[PDB]
């Protein structure tokens, strides 16, 4: 499986695949990995729907009860912190992509934020513009550094995510790429100065539609 | 990956997706693993692209050595017989055949259909279809349901296309049509006249109508 | 063995074989397996006499003790998250399959629901309208695929699920066909608006005699 | 798997199942597992059908080797001689059943022969009336034992025979039992002082429906 | 060593050989593996004399201890649920449990068999009858040509005893009647009078005329 | 299993069980493992009924072997060395034991012999009267302790060695005790001046019957 | 290390870096991985210089002995067979890239050949336009799989090749990207109907230098 | 990776490499490794970006801590004892800390820097420099021809930057300078003026300037 | 213990150390690992006196065979063939470093050889103008990286040398340094047009002293 995650100007992009495999068999077509944990965050995990579900749902009830108590939000930093907290003592098998906007960032249009966290258990602040966990991983970085010169906006940053997913899928069997005939496509949250937002699946299908369309 | 092999009346049909993989990775979109070995028959092996054609190579090299020496091919049981030798030599994947023989006292019944299990044994089918390979369940289930549907050699080429297309639906291992690239399962059909290969175009167009089906 | 469930419009339908093996030997053949664990749900598990019948006792007097102690049940997100905890707290061996109906979904025809859990103890709320756990698990998911558009009500989804059944057992030796010597069928449990039921064992006779005289 | 051998007077009868399993799944229903040997033997092996068919074939080469080497056939105890040094040689796994008529005993009644091999390879004349190999052989035998006595001729050994069968399947999951939904049933040779002969498929039919009908009347009285 | 217990007409009945062996050697000749252990129960365990006996014990001090406590008997599924919680406890030597249930509807019926798998595991047994132990294949299919003849206690013992001869005719680990030492398997039935021992003197007569009859 | 053998004087006596088991089951009811090799000799295997008549007849036929080539039998040390070279051989498992009467030999009286081989193939003459082989020989053993004394000749020689049989079998589960519900007794072989002789099975049954009577 | 392949329009590419590593140390910085092994293949092995120097020797002296031999070169066919018994015969390790012009082809803008081995040791003829081997290859693939189209000539051929190169040097520390420092770079063959013949070191040189300028 | 420090009259240097790896694959082109820890130190730790910074962050939480309960700093033997137990206490991967000793009596060799062994030991470095990592002998080597050119800070942060270099040519787990992507080294120089952080330019200028000295 | 090899305008040199140690023990501290095997060649091994001498007696061995045979002797291309079989002969250990001049080459001030192999048995012939192997030769090379500037001929060549394997020795516990108080010092090789001779232990003796005096 595999979770991308993009900074464009103006805000950040994480997209996720669709599939779960039990080795060599399909066991999921529609599994959300994606899920919005805060106004300006969002987990990804190249795992099973419940270890993406749980996950994020332990991470946003953890965001939230820190606001309710201290009446205001963790600073980026500090939500970063409870994540790298959670994360190790977890390990004490797959991985967290975290994408953020810092509505506390001196610069707007880079304020969009990416954190990965390595096979220890460390974090790491993605400064190269993208990132990607999961076993179709190198091949939707590979495509990414080829199309990256390309995001200006959020739209366009949205559509490298979508064929970043399908560049995965293409080589990796154990990442699921667009199913036109069931209609299931990957998910994706994108993340401004206005909170984080569920990408409607319409939008994912088009952008799905137009990239097999381009490479027929 | 994924080999189907069914009889219909009057003949035999064999046919094989296009993957290869690498643990999780995509190494081949075009792998051919059906290849015709003689007048009468056609073996498939669920491998990589070697090891099917340098398998039927060396099998069609033998069967031919047996005509050019005594004259006269061997009988289907002498063919499975070679067949069986050449395999447990071997383990010292499995391939499936599918022949027709020439020589049966019902043509229409004279389609066969030969597995071979882990310890190199062999087995002539009797339920009419067999499958080899990761998504061979997933084959045969979808065959069993559809195989009534088998009345010729044309719906038995679209039950052969839809069982691998039911297979690559629930194993990744297993290849779909690629309607982006217009790679499609290769297949053999074998009857009284012989052996021939199915022509690209009639397994797009059913491959296209299962897609439309299922849509 | 194998256990199947099923989702029809206005329910769902969760059935179960009576077999049970020691490598070889059969060694039971009246196992029951699923069972109603409250007024809307039921629970199925793939394993012995005991490990069904334990879990499901343990499971419905959870549901019940929270319904005594708050006055109301728990929603239905929070029943799978109780047996989420329980199946997790025993992977400290045959994962359930549970089958409801969510008395408080807006749309009562699809209010129909099959929860499975993956070997890590992971929920999935199945999306795809069938589900099958077992040994005989992909027979029945590859029987109901071909089978699942004949599924207008309570009574085509019952026979379905039968159907699965027995193609399972004709597959897996481990999974028991119906046994007409004995009179020996498999169970099945039956959930819509006014609750779930005990499908009596006379309609799964005549629905498996239906089916064994169209295939001889 | 099951196989089993009876004798009976004047004669001996060899039944063998038609499953073949991979783990739990049922891989084949359709595996001969006994076959003819020359005219007056046998074997059965519960193994796979590629197994049952070569063990017989190379065994078959054997024996009818020897009469056009020699101008006769081997004498019994030759026979299982042979038998005895192909199955330690391929000791290099399922170990086969033989039945056999001899005859040139001096008693034609008693002139079946069943013979069994153990794991290490060593061969047993059966004198206890019957033997069964295979996952299902304890079944199999237990069934024998109940209902021996009732063998008095051909007919009624293929029964009894029939019957073990449908035992073993019934406490056996690796064993198969008569499928009346596609027609399968277990196949079986009768061996007497005429030779060996392939029963037909519509007496182990009927048999086998009949063992069902009975089986379900008992079951309702039962209850 | 075996243990068989079979439902009949008003009851129940549990009997037991007399066997313990090491390896290949005779250590008991004399091992009581059956006991009473309430007024409605008995518990079998195929294991050596201090197994059985120990089982038993801690068995009939629970269900007593509960009585007197809170002044009436568990009901029958109170009582497999504590012989499961102790079981599971040990694991963490499969009992079989024989009883009669003096609140059920139907009392020609309400005798109960209740097994133990692998795993601790319970398993009321439906079927008329069930054995556990190293001959309980070979007593279990005795029981199964032989049932049919169970029509009271008397007729319940016989088959019983008949069981338990066939599993040491098969199984070198289960005693056969001793007929030089006067040793006989033992036995409990169970009907709406309560569990009671079986003599030893109608088990000998038993064992007499099965022996006599397979001479 | 059990194989036992004595000298009385004149001669000697070997006497053997009749079971075969494999794990806890019973096998084989009917094996013989003792078997006459020439005029003056016997073999006893405590093994498969395959594997103590191959032994003995690949020894009968080397022993007639060489009296056809070179005219005359070989001595008694000659057909021990004969017989440890077959041992070792078949070391490169269950160990024979044999029962002679050499006819060269000066005292007639004591002329019957018993030679026993050790787990690494090394022959043995016995000297202290007995021997046994087998699962149940130390219960053999003993219980010819105590009775050797009362051996004058070949009947209370066989009678010892069918009651050390009948105790080998009393306290070894391997071993097998007389079958009288069968009508089946241990085999024996009895060699003198006169030649090596089958015990008829009406004598063992009378001893065996003997001394089943007197021990109730 | 990594060696590419592409076709172009009229012929076929192949290069290599010049890397070797014993572990993280970098023990090479001129290794020559590509050779000419007759006058229409080169071969290439992704490992040290001697294996690669050393199999690609063997295999011209096999192409040009059946030459002398026979009168007439092998088939293509024929030279991927020799190859294949000869790497076959070595994995009783590293695979080689053939690439090759079959002078015979009916048509000569197609009549590049591109033959991989995988690790059992088995042919592929590669229909996809280009390949990769080694430790970079999957970075390489996925650069040339979006630089391909851009592959009109010989020229743009080098360029895509040299950039795949590129690029699997900046993903793999295994590959050895351009040294400017000491003037190192990859090396490559070209062959077409006129002939394989190796690329001067400056064009890749040039080639290089505004790849560099370009990601600048 | 690669992390290199040296003593300098009036102080002490500290850089290490960008580079981060998982196998051959390179997963990190900007991380840093060094960090100062309070007004007169910096750790270095040859790992991920994660640990390097998660234990800078805990030993100077630590050194503040005490300032804040006892009203002055630890004396430097204070920081390297807090530091040890804080290395030791995670092995029940290694740090190199550079600090200068405002409270030693010779101001100009008052530079400090000490290394962890295997087992979790301290050691006060007294050659002049010292290195940790995948590249640490190829540049400790590379400081032993180039130390005698140090006089100053300024010449000590351009043997620091050259050793780094030096690492990078000879181990492919070390970084070296990215002039496509204007990565370098990163580096912190301690005095009797407290610790601070090298501005990146002034490392660029001196890796162009080795970069153009060699070529 | 190490060997280094460097090449200077009109020739090579080799040097090894003299220690040989049995684990912390010192064992030899005369040993001699460079030896001239031909007129223009010399091996040296990082491991034991017999090792050394006896590798290098073969392989000269070897050499002047084929001098006798044919006339003339080999090419250098077939010298290093002709050690390699002999390397990868004895693999199926410490590794040969061999210095040569080839006397057909064009460029005499670049005739000068040098040939390494790695732990597999595969050849290098090293282009970076010196090698070093053994367990000092990581600090020996690391040494002549900052010292190969200054050699300008036979003599600066020989003190870089010497000057490499004092650094192994300052560095390695398991090289020796010049020995004054036994008047040990490293052995030396030094090949140009006119041959191989052994340099005077006296030369090395005050190239050393200058090395110990000027780092005093």
């Amino acid at each position: 499986x595999t979770i991308v995650a993009l900074k464009y100007p103006g805000g950040v992009v994480m997209a996720g695949d669709r599939r779960s495999t039990q080795g060599n068999m399909i066991s999921g077509r529609d599994v959300r990995k994606v899920y919005i944990t805060d106004d300006y965050t969002a987990t990804g995990i190249a795992g099973t729907a419940a270890v993406a579900v749980e996950f994020a749902r332990l991470y946003a009830v953890e965001l939230e009860h820190y606001e309710k108590l201290e009446g205001v939000p963790l600073t980026f930093a500090g939500k970063i912190n409870r994540l790298a907290i959670m994360v190790r003592g977890n390990l004490a098998l797959a991985l967290p992509l975290l994408a953020g906007y810092d509505i506390h960032a001196s610069d707007p249009q880079s304020a969009g934020r990416i954190v990965s966290f390595d096979a220890a258990g460390g974090w790491n602040i993605e400064e190269e513009g993208y990132q990607a966990v999961g076993s179709g991983s190198l091949f939707a970085k590979s495509s990414m550094k080829k199309l990256y010169s390309q995001v200006t906006d959020g739209d366009s940053g949205l559509r490298v995510a979508v064929e970043a997913l399908y560049d995965a899928a293409d080589d990796d069997s154990a990442t699921g790429g667009p199913d036109l005939v069931r209609g299931i496509f990957p998910t994706a949250v994108i993340i401004d100065a206005d909170g984080a937002v569920d990408v409607p699946e319409s939008r994912i299908a088009e952008l799905a539609r137009a990239i097999i369309e381009s490479r027929s």
